[PDB]
C-alpha cells in the first residue's frame, strides 16, 4: 500500500532562481536576501576550465560584466566576491520571496530534493541521496549549472548543494553553498576518479520497514544474527558498514513494526545472498537505498511534519 | 548519463492548496479564482461512506457549515453546487496567486505530477502515471483527499486528477476536475475491482530510447520484427498492444538514436523472453512504464521547453 520517492514541494525555492550571464554565458544563480550564489565556473569559457586559474580570471572582470536577470527584470549587481568555489554577487535588491533558510553541509547518504533549472527556469524536481563516494546520479543537461538541492523542516529550507560538474563516467559534483565540494572533485576538466560507490545499508533497512508498512513482506524470514555477522556479508557485497548508531535510528521503525533490527538485517543477508529471484519489493526489482530512516518517518506513518 | 523520474515544478498548484472542513472533518481543496474544488466525500462521516447517499446529505448542510481555511486565513463561502462526484464551493474572494489553468481529462498512459497534501498543507511532490485499469499507484495517507494531479505547458497548469479514494487493494482512484470518476469506480466503501495492469508498452520504448541516448545499451540486438509479430509477444505479458498511432509518437526518438521503432520492439520483445539475468538498464532491474514519450523529450535532450 504505497510508497513513492517523491521530493519537497519546491515553490520556496523556485522563487529564489534566477539567471546570471558572464561573457554572454548563462547559468543559474540562487538569490537569498541581497546576494546571489552560483558557481564560479560563470567566469570561464573553454580552455579556461580546461585550465583554470579563477583568481587571475576574476582580475579583470568587472560588477558590471555579471548580469542577472530574474523573472524579467534586471537586477543591479553592486559588489562581488569569491568564496571557495562559488561566487557571491551583491545585489542593490532584496529578494522579496526569499524563504526562512540555511546552509547546510550534508553527508553521504543524506537525501535531498534537486530543482533543476536551464537559464533560470526551473523544470523539474526529484530525489537524490549523496553517494558514498560524494557523488550524486543526477539529471543534468546543458545549462543546468547552479541548480540547488534543497531539504525542509515545515517552514525554512536547508541548502545542501550546488551543481557544477559532470565527470566523464556521467555522474555529477557539486558543492555546498559555501563553496566548498563534495568529496575530492574540482571545478577543471582533467582526471578525477569517484571511488566505490557503496550501497547505503541503514537507508535499505528504513525501505524494507517502508514494505512491511505496507505489507509487501515474503522476504520475511526469520533468521537473526549479529552486527558483525552481518556486517561480513555486507562487505561482501560493498554495502556500507551497519553501527549502532544506525541501529538506533531505526529505532522508531523497529518499535511500530515489531520487527527487531537485528532480525531486519537477517533478511537483507538473506536476499543478498539469494537475490529476488523475480519478485519485487514495493514495484522495485533491486534494494533502494534513496530513502532515509526519517525520510520514511516523513511517510512511514504518513505523516509529515506537525 | 542519467534520467531522472522528475515530476513538474509544483509552486503554482501549491498556492491553490486549501483546508476544507464539513462535520469538522477536514480533507484538501483547490482554490481557482473563486472556486473551491474538493471531493464531495467532504459531507461524509463512516456509515455514509458505507451507504451514501450525496444527494440526501447536501439537503440539510448549509454554505457557513463548509469551513475553508488557506494560508491562516478564512475564506467566505457563498455559494456552493455538486458537479457529479466534486463540490464547489464558491467563495467571495478571488485567489490571487491562480495561475494559468486548464482542466483536463486524461488517458491511461499519460503521466502527471501530484502534490500530496495534508489538512491545506502540501509536503510531496512525485510522479505517476495513470494505469490501464484505471487506479494510479500512489502515496496518500490519512487527509489526503483532494490532492491533485497536473502537468504544466510552461506556464498554464493541466489539473488532471483529484484524489478520492484508495480501494481495499491498496491503489487509488479519483476523479477529473469535473467530478467524473476515471474508470468504474465510485466513491463508497463497498466492493469494487480494479481490472488488470497491464505494462504500458509505448513508454517502456521511450525509456529504452532514453537509456541509448545515455548509453545503457547492452540490451540492443539487432533483431527487427513486426507490429503482429511484437503484439503476439505482447499479450503474451500483459504488455498493451503497440499500433501505428504509438509508432508516429516515438518518431522523434528513432530519428535521433538512428534505431528503427520496430528494431527496438525487437530488443524489448528479447528482454521479455529472456530478462535482465542480473543486469540494470538506467538503474532499474526491471521495465519502467512511468515515462511517456513527451516525458522522454523533455528530458531526451535534457531541453525542457523553450
Amino acid at each position: 500500500s504505497g510508497f513513492r520517492k517523491m521530493a519537497f514541494p519546491s515553490g520556496k525555492v523556485e522563487g529564489c532562481m534566477v539567471q546570471v550571464t558572464c561573457g554572454t554565458t548563462t547559468l543559474n544563480g540562487l538569490w537569498l536576501d541581497d546576494v546571489v550564489y552560483c558557481p564560479r565556473h560563470v567566469i570561464c569559457t573553454s580552455e579556461d576550465m580546461l585550465n583554470p586559474n579563477y583568481e587571475d580570471l576574476l582580475i579583470r572582470k568587472s560588477n558590471h560584466n555579471f548580469l542577472v536577470q530574474a523573472g524579467n527584470v534586471q537586477l543591479r549587481v553592486i559588489g562581488h566576491s569569491m568564496q571557495n568555489c562559488v561566487l557571491k554577487l551583491k545585489v542593490d535588491t532584496a529578494n522579496p520571496k526569499t524563504p526562512k533558510y540555511k546552509f547546510v553541509r550534508i553527508q553521504p547518504g543524506q537525501t535531498f530534493s534537486v530543482l533543476a533549472c536551464y537559464n533560470g527556469s526551473p523544470s523539474g524536481v526529484y530525489q537524490c541521496a549523496m553517494r558514498p563516494n560524494f557523488t550524486i546520479k543526477g539529471s543534468f543537461l546543458n545549462g543546468s549549472c547552479g541548480s540547488v538541492g534543497f531539504n525542509i523542516d515545515y517552514d525554512c529550507v536547508s541548502f545542501c548543494y550546488m551543481h557544477h560538474m559532470e565527470l566523464p563516467t556521467g555522474v555529477h559534483a557539486g558543492t555546498d553553498l559555501e563553496g566548498n565540494f563534495y568529496g575530492p572533485f574540482v571545478d577543471r576538466q582533467t582526471a578525477q576518479a569517484a571511488g566505490t560507490d557503496t550501497t547505503i545499508t541503514v537507508n535499505v533497512l528504513a525501505w524494507l520497514y517502508a514494505a512491511v508498512i505496507n505489507g509487501d513482506r515474503w522476504f520475511l524470514n526469520r533468521f537473526t544474527t549479529t552486527l558483525n555477522d552481518f556486517n561480513l556479508v555486507a562487505m561482501k557485497y560493498n554495502y556500507e558498514p551497519l553501527t549502532q548508531d544506525h541501529v538506533d535510528i531505526l529505532g522508531p521503525l523497529s518499535a511500530q513494526t515489531g520487527i527487531a533490527v537485528l532480525d531486519m538485517c537477517a533478511s537483507l543477508k538473506e536476499l543478498l545472498q539469494n537475490g529476488m529471484n523475480g519478485r519485487t519489493i514495493l514495484g522495485s526489482a533491486l534494494l533502494e537505498d534513496e530513502f532515509t530512516p526519517f525520510d520514511v518517518v516523513r511517510q512511514c506513518s504518513g505523516v509529515t511534519f506537525q
